[PDB]
């Protein structure tokens, strides 16, 4: 029906998947005698690989952002003594 | 070059052109912030992070499920739990 194939387009808009994506995964919505497991399994591999590589970079970041908090005293205290700054001054690990 | 360092730095934490801004007027004048504020800034940013974080691993877990239950091979799509589980959500 129309309600179907939106729920199965806003599925998929859920997961992230691109325009191109959810272009192929509704091609084979429709003519699946024509297509293969490997083809849609493929689609889905390539969009996990990226959303795993994207929660590292931003784990990266998480890390460092972390140790600078867990350094700072985050008083009144002036910040010329500020372990933040320091760190940012030498690099970005934190 | 010192400054475009500590810029360089900030950036690779994915800081906002605001917070950037907040950070380097602290570093030029310390004698008149606090920790408080450096630390504020950094929590914001560090919050932000965690939040798509959160967002993009339910998205893997998903994924990896559709992934898993997959064979991946020319069998026909006919019979694909992808599409399945994406009529369903
Ligand atoms: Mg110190
Ligand atoms: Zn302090
Ligand atoms: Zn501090
Ligand atoms: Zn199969
Ligand atoms: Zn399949």
């Amino acid at each position: 029906s129309d309600l179907q194939r939106l729920k199965f387009i806003r599925h998929a808009r859920q997961l992230g998947f691109s325009l191109e994506s959810i272009r192929e995964l509704l091609s084979i919505r429709i003519d699946p005698e024509h297509h293969t497991c490997q083809e849609s399994k493929g689609i889905v591999q390539e969009r996990l690989q990226e959303v795993e590589a994207r929660i590292a970079e931003l784990q990266s970041m998480q890390r460092s952002l972390q140790r600078l908090n867990d350094a700072c005293c985050g008083t009144a205290h002036s910040s010329v003594y500020c372990s933040i700054l320091e760190a940012l001054e030498q690099g970005a690990s934190g």
